[PDB]
């Protein structure tokens, strides 16, 4: 069943993205870009931080075991 | 400091690869191909299985927290 990810930006703004467990980190970034815009959140610039790691694009989201009740921090470089 | 990975093939053969913790799964596969040959272990065909996951190429090996005292299974498709 779909998983909910709660994201936090450097400006302390929060928002949620729903995805399937087999969809990758790359798909999460694409969803973020749709929600937050290409101007400030282009896919290629996004760095996602969770559990002391920088999340890798081709990993299925399930493999990071992300709890809906924590935050994934989204930074842009 | 370098990490040692112990691998097992489908033919029940074992072997070790030494790498740095920041080197990726892709680098592990390249090392496997050097040790085991392009004929049977081409990088593009290798699937690495550990902790109920298929290891993703661009992830630093450290992020999977692989114990030298367990096996990473290498299959080729």
């Amino acid at each position: 069943m779909a998983v909910t990810i709660t994201l936090k930006t450097l400006q302390q703004q929060t928002f949620k993205i729903r995805m399937e467990p087999d969809e990758t980190v790359k798909v999460l970034k694409e969803k973020i870009e749709a929600e937050k815009g290409r101007d400030a959140f282009p896919v290629a610039g996004q760095k996602l931080i969770y559990a002391g790691k920088i999340l890798s694009d081709d990993v299925p989201i399930r493999d990071y075991r992300i709890d809906e009740k924590n935050f994934v921090v989204v930074m842009v470089t």
